[PDB]
C-alpha cells in the first residue's frame, strides 16, 4: 500500500528507497497541476513513513522534465514547496534527482533544490522562462545564486539558453555525469550507500543541512543545530546500539527514526 | 545622444547593447576620481534609459583595469556604488566584464560584482593592496567568498599575488575563457542572447539573483521575490506579447520595460 | 619560549610562521580532549603574539587527523572553536592545513574551517559520523554548504564515504593538490607570501573575509567593514611606511600589529 501519481511511477529500489519515475515523455514528462499535487502527498507520505530513508526522482526517454503543463497553465500562485514539491521543499529525508534528459523550466527548479544530483551525459539544464516573457519564479534563482556563484547563475537565468551536464558538473550542481545506461544504477547506490546509516544521524545531518541556506551566520547555523537536535540524537535507541556495536566490534543494527 | 567618459570609448554593438572601453592603457587603465564619476553617471543612464537591455566593459592593450590612479589616491571614502560604479553596484540591468589583461586593485574589485565575467586567456587577476599597506576594502571580500568559497577568496586576498584566467574559472568567477581575438565577440554573443529575452522578465531575473546575496534564508528571498514582482511582471504589455505568440506560434515582439 | 603540546611538535619555519604537526600517527593522528584543550592554548599565544603573521597544521605518516580520541569519547559539549580550537574557529590570523593524508570526522570539521587548504596526492575526507549512529555536529555541516555546495556537502555528510583530494580540490575545499614530498613545503611557501604582507593589511582581510560567512547581505559585510577598520588601518605606522617606500620607489619595512 503506497499512494499512486497519475502519469508516473512508484517503485522501491529496496524496501528502504523510493523511486518516482516520470512517466510521461510523449509530453516532454511536462507536470499537470494534479500530477504536481499528487508527487507533493507522494513526498508528505515519504517524509512520515518511519521504514523509507531516501527517495529518487528520474524521467523517461530523452526528458527528465520540461516543467509545468503549459497547454493548462495557458487556460496561478507562486508558493512553497511548488511544482512537484521540489523547488522550495524542506525535506526531512533526501530526495535524488536522477536527470536522464531535458531539464527545463520548472523542471530544473526542482533538480536546483534536491538533495544530491546525478545526470547522464545526453542531460541538458536551461530556464527558458525569460525567452517567453516570464521568468523563474518557483525559488531556483536564490539557490543556483549559493550552488553556482552569482555569474553562472546570471548566464543561465538571463540568457534562457540550453547547457549540458558536463557544464552543470562543472560548475557545482550535478554531482556526477555517467552514461545514461548507467544513471538510475548510480543513483540507487548513492542512495543504498545513505539508507545503511543511522536514520537518526541522517535526519540531524539533513537539519544541519539546511541551516547553511536558513541563517545569516555559519555560527548561529552552528549552535541551532547542537541545540535543537544533539541531546535527542544522543537519546535515540540507535545513538545507543552504535556504541554497543563499537564496544562489541559488529555491525550496527538500526531502527527508523521517530525525529 | 549619450553621456560621455573621459579616457574611454562609449558605443553601441546593437541599438539595445552599450560597450564601456577604458581606453588609458598607457596607465594601465587606473581609473581617476573623475573618470569613476563620469562612469558611475554612464551607468546611471543605462539603468534608466528603457532601450538599453545589456551593458559590457572591457579594457585595451594588455590591462583591463589596474584599479584607482595611485599618484592622485597618494595626493578619500570607500561607498557604495564605488569604482567605476561597480564593486557595490545592484544593478536593474546585467553588465557583463570583458577582461583582456591585467585585473588589479579596484579593476578586480569592479569585475567580482559584475553579472557575468568573460576574459581572455592572457587576463590576469589580484588584490596587491595587501602588498602596499592597505587592503581591499571596496566590496570584493565577502562577494568573492560567496562566488569562490571562503579558502580560494583567502589566498588571493591575504597573498596579494596574480592568478590567471584559467585559475578564476576553474574557481567560479571567470564564465569563460577564450583566445584574445574572440573576447569582446563572445561578450556581445552573450548580450545580444539575453537582448532578445523580455526586457520585463530580465528586469525580474536580476532581482531575484540579487535576492540571493542580499537575504539570510533561501526562502526569505524567494517569497520577496514573488511577493515584489509577479503581479508586475503578469501585468506588463510584454507578458501578454509572449502568451498572443504562445497561442499564434510566432516569434514575440518585446517593449522596453517600465519595471 | 612557546607553548608545549602533548603529542605533537610546535616549531618556527621562520621567525613569522608558527607550524604544528599532529604527531601521533601511531593512533590516526586523533585528537584527546587534553590535547584539543592544549592546542586551543597554542592558538590563543599565536593570535595574540604580534611577531607570528601565519600559522600551518599538518600530521604525519598516513594520518592527519581522524578526529576526537574514540576510546575516550565511549567513557561531551559541543561549543565554538571546537576540536583542536579550529571547527568554529574566528581567527584574527590565518591558519593553512596541510592535509597528508586521512582527514576523517572532527579531522575534516577542522579542516573545512582553515583559511587555506593544501593536500598531497594520497589524502581522503570524510564524515563516518552517520555510519557509527552520531551526527558531524562541530560546524562543518553549514561550512561545507557554502564552501562545495549544498548538493556536495550532502553527498559527503550524508553517504560517511572517503573522498580523495582530487574530488575536494574539483568541488572548492582544497586549494592545491600536490605531491606528498611536496606538501609542507607549498604550504610554507604560501605562508611566506601573506607573512611578507602588512601584518594591519592581512588583519583587516581577514575580519572582510570573515563577514562573507556572518552577515546577510554582502552590503552590511562591505559597509561594516569600512566603518569599523578603515581609519584604524590608515592610522597605523604601517600604511605610512607603505606611503612613504611608494613615494621613494623602495621596499616596505613592516612591523607587527596591534589590531
Amino acid at each position: 500500500a503506497h499512494p499512486t501519481v497519475q502519469g508516473c511511477l512508484v517503485s522501491f529500489p529496496t524496501p528502504h528507497i523510493l523511486l518516482l519515475t516520470l512517466n510521461r515523455p510523449e509530453k516532454r514528462n511536462c507536470i499537470s497541476l494534479a500530477t504536481s499535487a499528487e508527487i507533493q502527498r507522494l513526498w508528505t507520505w515519504f517524509d512520515t513513513q518511519p521504514a523509507l530513508y531516501v527517495a529518487i526522482i528520474t524521467g523517461t526517454g530523452e526528458s527528465f522534465c520540461a516543467g509545468a503543463d503549459l497547454k493548462e497553465w495557458n487556460d496561478n500562485e507562486m508558493t512553497a514547496p511548488g511544482l512537484a514539491g521540489l523547488p522550495r521543499r524542506r525535506g526531512s529525508k533526501p530526495i535524488i534527482a536522477a536527470v536522464n534528459g531535458y531539464c527545463l523550466g520548472g523542471g530544473f527548479e526542482m533538480v536546483a533544490n534536491c538533495d544530491i544530483v546525478v545526470a547522464s551525459e545526453n542531460a541538458t539544464f536551461g530556464l527558458p522562462e525569460v525567452q517567453r516573457g516570464i521568468a523563474a519564479v518557483a525559488g531556483s534563482l536564490p539557490r543556483l545564486v549559493r550552488v553556482l556563484g552569482k555569474q553562472r547563475a546570471a548566464e543561465i537565468a538571463l540568457s534562457g539558453l540550453s547547457f549540458s551536464a558536463s557544464q552543470l558538473e562543472r560548475w557545482g550542481l550535478v554531482n556526477r555525469v555517467v552514461e545514461h545506461d548507467q544513471l538510475l544504477a548510480t543513483a540507487v547506490e548513492i542512495a543504498t550507500a545513505i539508507s545503511r546509516n543511522s536514520p537518526d544521524s541522517v535526519r540531524v545531518t539533513m537539519e544541519g543541512l539546511h541551516y547553511g541556506w536558513e541563517m545569516a551566520s555559519v555560527e548561529e547555523a552552528s549552535s541551532a543545530l547542537v541545540d535543537q537536535w544533539y541531546a535527542k540524537l544522543m537519546a535515540g535507541e540507535n545513538f545507543h546500539e552504535g556504541v554497543r556495536a563499537f564496544v562489541e566490534k559488529r555491525k550496527p543494527q538500526w531502527r527508523p527514526s521517530k525525529l
